[PDB]
């Protein structure tokens, strides 16, 4: 899971929305540098340090680096772009009158825009301290956001939704980029004397791991099963009327293709499924679906890279939501499951992938996935995926002619790096990445504005690969 074939839905909203991603058009602006730095030295979060910037970097790297802008998108599996254009049907019918207004004109590329323009700045732990787009900082709020109990300064115009922000989990940035150091945890955008000992540049992209920190919000909903949470009055379980509860959770079982979701005490009693945690049941088979879509995208993607770039790919894997998102013993190992999962059932279309890197992971072994295994890959030049499992900096020198492919541990309600925008320039795995490459500015919406936007929108595609939006509802 997913499978391979995707169904197309019928229904006249569908078919416009899909019709209306078929009419745009990659972006092609030229980049200019000194405007590139001109905008982001009025961008509305300032910067701790700037050798992460594009300012900082020599000017004999002004001809990649433009290259580099130019290479950033958002990208989303084909069936998140299926569940964004479901969303927007259900809240267009069910939402609030503050809900309806917003979305009433909108297309699929502009909640995207949408979702890229509109998060916080940063936005971190379990009471959720904040910094909007506008400056407000305080905690926690966002419950009310987009209900006729908003208030300023967290409205819906200004803010994200925790239901938006859980779609924002499904939406994940890539790039090319300069690396500064080699990207270890406490590299605090330190400048090295030379690039000996590291790449000089790569694929830098931002995932997204299940968040539950927060009761009742993001993927707790689908994956955790909890006493409060799952009732009927909350849309669990289900000669009923049909509430707007009931209508979300219908949306995000027909994404996970579930035919049921659980009232807490209907559990079944299965711990090959099911792990006992202190909020409830952990529901390990949704996590799993959860994981794979993420690891679509990024392999997919990678794909795309490496076969553009003539060189097989090196992908740098982190455990995303494993770290200060982890929430269940087994969750390690669900992780490595899904990955092995995907990289066979992709099959034949990872022709350009070199080496799987799992980086700080505990498990030595999970299915086929331990050190220096290989998955074989039919037609693959090569014959297979190679596998390694240790502990590595992201931007360490390759001994292979690679294509270094860096995943960092992101958030779905923060520009990349986070906390670093509050000047913790190491803490967690999101502000180590910011300050080793130029992602502050390259993968930011405000800065990068020509190419980090919803237009620029690209799907990962089991059966297409992975295309500008354009093209690939085209296809369709
Ligand atoms: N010193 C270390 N060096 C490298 N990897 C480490 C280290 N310590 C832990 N890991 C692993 O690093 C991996 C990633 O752990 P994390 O960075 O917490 O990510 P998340 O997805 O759980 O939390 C994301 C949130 O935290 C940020 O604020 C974001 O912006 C979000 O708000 C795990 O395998 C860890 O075991
Ligand atoms: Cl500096
Ligand atoms: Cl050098
Ligand atoms: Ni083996």
């Amino acid at each position: 899971w997913p499978g391979k074939r995707t169904n197309l839905p019928e229904n006249a909203f569908t078919q416009r929305m899909l019709q209306e991603c078929g009419q745009m058009a990659k972006p092609d602006a030229s980049v200019d540098l000194d405007n590139f730095k001109a905008i982001s030295e009025q961008s509305p979060a300032e910067f701790g340090i700037d050798s992460c910037r594009v300012k900082a970097q020599p000017e004999d790297r002004s001809d990649r680096i433009r290259e580099q802008i130019a290479s950033a998108y958002p990208v989303i599996h084909e069936r998140t772009l299926l569940l964004f254009i479901s969303f927007l049907e259900h809240k267009l019918t069910f939402g609030s009158e503050q809900e309806k207004a917003i979305y009433k004109d909108m297309t699929v590329v502009d909640l995207v825009q949408r979702l890229l323009a509109k998060r916080c700045v940063w936005f971190f732990g379990a009471n959720d301290y904040y910094r909007t787009m506008q400056g407000n900082i305080g905690n926690e709020g966002f419950e009310a956001v987009g209900t006729p109990a908003e208030k300023e300064p967290l409205t819906l115009t200004s803010v994200l939704s925790y239901d938006e922000i859980k779609l924002s989990a499904l939406l994940y940035v890539s790039c090319h980029s300069e690396f500064i150091n080699n990207g270890s945890r406490v590299n605090g955008g330190e400048v090295l004397q030379n690039k000996d000992t590291i790449e000089r540049e790569g694929v830098v992209i931002g995932l997204i791991g299940a968040r539950f920190e927060r009761p009742d919000v993001m993927e707790y909903q689908d994956i955790m099963i909890t006493k409060t949470q799952n009732t009927e009055a909350n849309g669990y379980g289900f000669s009923e009327t049909v509430t707007p509860a009931s209508d979300l959770r219908r949306i995000w079982r027909e994404f996970y293709e579930e035919p049921r979701d659980f009232i807490y005490a209907d559990t079944p009693y299965d711990t090959t499924r099911f792990e006992e945690v202190s909020q409830g049941i952990f529901d390990h088979q949704v996590m799993r679906k959860r994981y794979a879509i993420s690891f679509d995208t990024l392999l997919l993607e990678a794909q795309d890279r490496a076969f553009k770039a003539g060189k097989p790919a090196y992908i740098h894997v982190v455990g995303i939501g494993l770290g200060v998102w982890k929430a269940a013993r087994q969750q390690e190992r669900t992780f490595l499951e899904s990955f092995e999962g995907r990289l066979r059932a992709l099959g034949e279309r990872l022709s350009h992938i070199g080496v799987v890197h799992f980086s700080w992971f505990h498990l030595a072994c999970v299915g086929s996935l331990h050190d220096g295994a290989i998955i074989p890959v039919d037609k693959h030049p090569q014959g297979g995926i190679r596998i390694r499992n240790s502990v590595r900096n992201p931007g360490d020198k390759l001994t292979e002619d690679m294509l270094p492919v860096v995943t960092y541990a992101w958030d779905g309600n923060a520009l990349p790096g986070n906390e670093f925008w509050a000047n913790m320039l190491i803490s967690t795995g999101d502000p180590a990445a910011a300050c080793s490459t130029l992602i502050s500015e390259l993968q930011n919406p405000h800065i990068n504005v020509h190419y980090m936007n919803g237009a620029n929108l690209h799907i990962a595609s089991v059966e297409h690969g992975l295309l500008h939006v354009g093209d690939y509802a085209r296809r369709l």
